[PDB]
């Protein structure tokens, strides 16, 4: 605060101009730091720098402090924490990332000052605001602020942050009118199926240039697969949807697929993973990868398919205008009985590069024939998984052989 | 498993019918005056192919020793575990005439030391040698600048052999990391995950990483933190 220049006489020049000078010096080489040195530690803590600076009210000083602040993690308890921490980010004009862990506060207009800055920022582009209590009356003030021309915030997450139907509502309003936002996480919250039917209203609108959407955990119902396959139909850049952790069963992903398998669908991954799916819905899941050549990521582990549902997939997988570049199959309660077609799948399929095969009973027997085709230069140039699948000594030494005979085969990747 | 244990076991490593193809010695309580056995295990074993001896306290002069004898062209070994053996660029040139002249030495493991721009440097005069058959580098955390970004870059574009090279927990930078989205473009054989874990970048380099990798789909993996 004393080491400034914007003062007066009566006094308040019995402080030496070299000294002040020098000492705005060795405070601004400070600053820089221990705000590159981001890290725990018990120096400054980010918010710390940003109450030095606070005090010194000096733009010409503050907004090259804080120009070594390229990512900004703070923690907010009360209200000279905003009132800081809006001062500090609102002159910084090199914050790429800003992550605001609100404490004991939020459901209030309380941080309203703060959001409001954040929208005006021209260099902050990803905002982290997961994991505290940003319920439903807080989030309505962020979408207020995420609503300004300038904002230019291109990824937001928001997990954990209490949020439910009520505000999918401001949601899709920031939707249908931030042309920037390109990555929202909503993962981990209750916005049920009503809260998607209103999510969508923004998702499915023009000028919603939406890319990645995680719905994950989100307790939705097959209910809501009616309003995202819409979404999926329109949307021109909707790509990657993750939707797992849902109860999205096979009736869910039949509604889906009957969308996403439009071959002008844009959807690249998608997360069907912890869904409760059966080999019910992979006649679905493999009408969409024979006909949709844009899905090159596709994530089922957590499902139950077992062979059936293999065999269903693979009967689209091995279909030649197949592009599917990445499948997950982890604890999809498969069996050794399935390896005949992923065997087939390994030397087939001319698109597949990964197959994460996991933590399933695919046996000793069973994945030896893995070995004896992925020799016959099989496309396979990612993971082959059988992580967490246990083998005796032969099948471990003809993978090893295998990684060592065939190096272009990234990895396979046992558990020991 | 001090140096004397070290002394006592590489009785039976040298030893005619042992068969011993992997060997961990890691978290061993090991030193420098131990390298002086193993490196002797290296010469003349003809099946010992994976030692792992990181956690220990073999130093710059550790490795040294073994490299004088892992640098020999009939040396079996395959996979060097110098992990987090406190190594510095001290011993980098030991290290890049061992990827020189060993072709049978495959996956190298240095994190956790701390080797900075100038062991990368030293490494790359071997890593970019004709004859060096390295497929696996793994530089997590090794202390590492964006300073060495450059280096780095030739090695991805140079290198015929590598195919992994796992950059992790380091100040690489954001500038540093997209002059290898340029480069590799450029028909790198980098087939495996380009690392880059537990470091964090802004929007443009994340961006440019994953049009990367929908680009060049033969890339495994980047593999960011978020």
């Amino acid at each position: 605060g004393l080491v400034n220049q914007e003062r007066t006489s009566y006094l308040e020049k019995k402080l030496s101009c070299k000294i002040s000078q020098q000492i705005r010096l060795e405070l601004l080489k400070w600053i820089e730091v221990k705000a590159k040195a981001k890290k725990l530690q018990i120096q400054p803590s980010q918010l710390e720098l940003f109450y030095c600076l606070y005090e010194m009210q000096e733009e010409d000083f503050v907004q090259r402090a804080m120009d070594y602040f390229p990512k900004i993690e703070i923690n907010l308890s009360t209200r000279m924490d905003h009132m800081v921490s809006s001062f500090c980010i609102e002159n910084c004009h090199r914050v790429e990332s800003l992550s605001l862990g609100f404490l004991h506060n939020l459901t209030s207009s309380f941080c309203r000052g703060l959001f409001s800055v954040l929208s005006t920022s021209q260099s902050l582009t990803e905002l982290d605001l997961s994991d505290n209590s940003l319920g439903d009356p807080g989030m309505r003030v962020l979408c207020e602020t995420l609503q300004h021309p300038g904002c230019n915030i291109r990824r937001l997450w928001l997990g954990r942050c209490g949020l439910s139907h009520e505000c999918c509502f401001d949601i899709s309003l920031v939707l249908s009118s931030n042309q920037k936002l390109v990555e929202l996480d909503l993962s981990d919250n209750a916005l049920g199926d009503f809260g998607i039917r209103l999510l969508c209203v923004g998702l499915k609108h023009l000028l919603c240039n939406l890319k990645k959407l995680w719905l994950v955990s989100c307790c939705l119902t097959s209910a809501c697969c009616q309003d995202l396959a819409s979404v999926l139909s329109t949307s021109h850049s909707l790509t990657r949807l993750y939707v797992g952790e849902n109860a999205l069963g096979d009736s869910g992903v039949a509604i889906l697929c009957e969308k996403a398998k439009n071959p002008q669908c844009n959807l690249q991954k998608l997360g069907l993973v912890n869904s409760g799916l059966t080999s019910v819905c992979c006649s679905a899941l493999s009408s969409v990868l024979s006909t949709n050549q844009n899905l090159t990521h596709l994530y089922l582990r957590g499902n139950t398919l077992g062979d059936k549902g293999i065999k269903l997939l693979c009967e689209g997988l091995l279909h030649p205008d197949c592009k599917l570049q990445v499948l997950e199959l982890d604890n999809c309660n498969l069996t050794s009985h399935c390896c005949w077609d992923l065997s087939t799948l390994l030397t087939s399929s001319q698109s597949l590069r990964k197959l994460s095969l996991g933590n399933n009973d695919l046996g000793d027997l069973g994945v030896m024939m893995f070995c004896e085709v992925l020799k016959q230069q099989s496309c396979l140039l990612q993971n082959l998984g059988l992580s967490e699948m246990y083998f005796n000594y032969e099948t471990k030494s003809a993978l090893e052989t295998l990684q060592e005979e065939k190096p272009e085969l990234t990895v396979v990747f046992e558990p020991s």
